[PDB]
C-alpha cells in the first residue's frame, strides 16, 4: 500500500506577521542533501524581518542522523550583520539568500552556494548602472572598494590592507578573515586598530569604503558532515561575466554526474538577467560547474544563448523576451550521459533543457510537458533506479496557483526522452518551494513551503514517501 509520512516542521515561521519563538518571522527556500553518511541537512533561508526577498536573512541548516525523525539544533552557516545606521531597517542589511547545496562523492565535502548582496532590496534593488567589482593586477584579482567624492578603485589586498587607486597601501584594513559566530563580522571595515564601519553598507554610512552595488555568488563549505562551515568564499569572478547583472543560484540541491567523459563534476543551477531587460525579460537559466571538486568554477553557456524564438536567434545578455525566459531550475543526469535542467518559466507547463556535453552548452529542441503543470515557482527533481529501471521524481505546486503540492513520476528512456505516469498529490493548501531526496530502501524525502493556519510564509516541512505513494493511484 501507498505510503506517506504526516509533515513534520522543520523550520517554523511566526503567524499572522509577527515573529516565531526565536524572534524570526520567516523561513524559505528549501535544500534537502543526503550525504554519504545518511545525514539528512536541511538548509533555509532564516528571514527575520519579514518574508520578502531581501533585509536580514541567514544561511541555515538542521541535520538528522535518524533519516527526518528527530532533527539537532539549527547551525548558521553565514548571516551578516545588519547597518545599525540605516533608516528603515527592513532593507538596511547586506544579504545572502537562496542557497544550493551537494556534496562531492569523493572528497566528501559539503557545499552551500548562495547569494550575496551589499545593503539593499536585494535583486529589487539593482542599480541601471554597472560598477565595477574586481580589478586584475599582476595577474592578481583583487576586490574593489569605492569612496564617495573620488572616481578611482581603492582594492582590498594581502591581509585585507586596502590599497589607494595608486598603488599605495593605507591605515584601513577588512575583516576578510571573520571569526564572529555566523562570521557576521565579514567585511567591517577598521582604520588603524578602530571599527569605522563595513564594506557591504550602502546607506548612511560610517566608513569611506563600500563594495561594488552588484550582484554576488559566495561559496561555504563544511567536511564534517554538516556540524561546522568554513567563511565565505566570493566565487563570483570565477563565474560572473561583464555584461551579467543578476547571477544567483536555483535554489535546491545540486549534483554531481554520475557517468560519461564528465563524470565527477559538480553542477550547480544558476540563472542570470541582462542590462537590456532585466527582470522583465532577461532571465536565463544555466548552470556553473566545478572539475576539480569545488577549488575553482566555471560557467556553463546559457540554454537561451543562441535560442531560436520566432524565427530569430537570441541570446540571454540582450534578449528581452518575457516567454522566452527560464530562471531557477533543478538539474539531472540521465543514464545515457545526457543533463537535463527543468527550469521554472511563463509558458504554464514544465520546460525542460537537455545537455549532451556536461552541460556546458545546451541543445536546441526545449520540450514542453503539458502533463506537468508550472505556475512559475521553484521546483526540485532527482533521478532514481526502481527495479532496473530509470525514473525521475518532479515536485512542484500543481495550481491554480502556489498549492497543491504535486509530486510527478516519469519513466526515462535510453535516447534520454520522458514519460510521465503518474501525479500524485502531497499536500493541500499552499505550496511553493522544495527539495527532493532519495533516502534509500524505495524511500525519498522532501523538504517543501507551506502554510496553514495563519502561518507567515513560510514554514518547511519534511515528508517522506516510498514507491507505493509515487506509483498506485492513491
Ligand atoms: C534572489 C531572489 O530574489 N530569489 C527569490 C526569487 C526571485 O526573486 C525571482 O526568481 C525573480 O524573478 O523569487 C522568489 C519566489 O518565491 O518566487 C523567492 C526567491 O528567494
Amino acid at each position: 500500500g501507498a505510503a506517506l509520512t504526516e509533515k513534520t516542521d522543520i523550520f517554523e515561521s511566526g503567524r499572522n506577521g509577527k515573529p516565531n519563538k526565536d524572534g524570526i518571522k520567516s523561513y524559505r527556500i528549501p535544500a534537502l542533501l543526503k550525504t554519504d553518511k545518511g545525514t539528512l541537512i536541511a538548509g533555509a533561508d532564516e528571514r527575520r524581518l519579514h518574508s520578502s526577498d531581501w533585509g536580514d536573512i541567514g544561511m541555515v541548516i538542521r541535520r538528522s542522523e535518524d533519516n527526518g525523525k528527530t532533527w539537532g539544533d539549527r547551525v548558521t552557516i553565514t548571516n551578516l550583520r545588519d547597518n545599525p545606521k540605516a533608516s528603515d531597517p527592513s532593507i538596511g542589511s547586506p544579504v545572502n539568500i537562496d542557497m544550493v547545496l551537494v556534496q562531492d562523492p569523493e572528497t566528501k565535502r559539503i557545499f552551500s552556494i548562495y547569494d550575496m548582496f551589499p545593503e539593499g532590496k536585494g535583486i529589487f534593488g539593482m542599480s541601471s548602472q554597472k560598477e565595477e567589482a574586481y580589478k586584475k593586477i599582476d595577474g592578481k584579482t583583487y576586490q574593489i572598494l569605492y569612496r564617495e567624492g573620488e572616481k578611482g578603485a581603492y582594492t582590498i589586498r594581502e591581509n585585507g590592507t586596502v590599497y589607494t587607486p595608486d598603488g599605495k597601501a593605507t591605515d584601513y584594513r577588512v575583516v576578510v578573515d571573520p571569526v564572529k559566530p555566523a562570521y557576521s563580522d565579514k567585511g567591517d571595515l577598521y582604520k588603524g586598530n578602530q571599527l569605522l564601519g563595513n564594506i557591504y553598507f550602502t546607506t548612511n554610512k560610517t566608513s569611506p569604503f563600500r563594495i561594488a552595488k552588484d550582484s554576488y555568488l559566495w561559496m561555504s563549505y563544511s567536511d564534517d558532515d554538516g556540524k561546522t562551515w568554513s567563511a565565505p568564499q566570493d566565487i563570483t569572478p570565477m563565474v560572473k561575466a561583464d555584461w551579467m547583472k543578476f547571477l544567483g543560484v536555483g535554489p535546491g540541491t545540486g549534483i554531481v554526474l554520475r557517468n560519461g567523459p564528465h563524470k565527477g563534476r559538480i553542477l550547480i543551477p544558476v540563472y542570470t538577467t541582462n542590462n537590456v531587460s532585466h527582470l522583465n525579460g532577461s532571465q536565463s537559466s544555466r548552470i556553473i560547474y566545478s572539475d576539480d571538486h569545488g577549488k575553482t568554477w566555471h560557467a556553463g553557456e546559457a540554454v537561451n544563448d543562441n535560442r531560436q524564438v520566432d524565427g530569430q536567434k537570441i541570446h540571454s545578455s540582450t534578449m528581452n523576451n518575457r516567454r522566452a525566459q527560464n530562471t531557477e531550475s533543478t538539474v539531472v543526469q540521465l543514464n545515457n550521459g545526457d543533463v537535463k535542467l527543468f527550469m521554472r518559466g511563463l509558458t504554464g507547463d514544465l520546460q525542460v533543457a537537455t545537455s549532451k556535453d556536461g552541460g556546458v552548452t545546451w541543445e536546441k529542441d526545449i520540450k514542453r510537458y503539458p502533463q506537468v503543470k508550472d505556475v512559475y515557482v521553484q521546483m526540485s527533481a532527482i533521478h532514481t533506479m526502481h527495479e532496473g529501471k530509470e525514473y525521475i521524481i518532479l515536485s512542484n505546486a500543481g495550481g491554480p496557483k502556489r498549492e497543491n503540492g504535486m509530486v510527478h513520476l516519469a519513466r526515462v528512456e535510453e535516447n534520454g526522452e520522458l514519460t510521465w505516469l503518474k501525479h500524485n498529490p502531497i499536500q493541500k493548501g499552499e505550496f511553493a518551494y522544495n527539495s527532493l531526496q532519495e533516502l534509500g530502501n524505495g524511500e525519498y524525502g522532501i523538504l517543501y513551503e507551506h502554510t496553514e493556519k495563519g502561518q507567515n510564509a513560510y514554514t518547511l516541512s519534511f515528508r517522506k514517501f516510498n514507491w507505493d505513494f509515487l506509483s498506485k493511484d492513491l
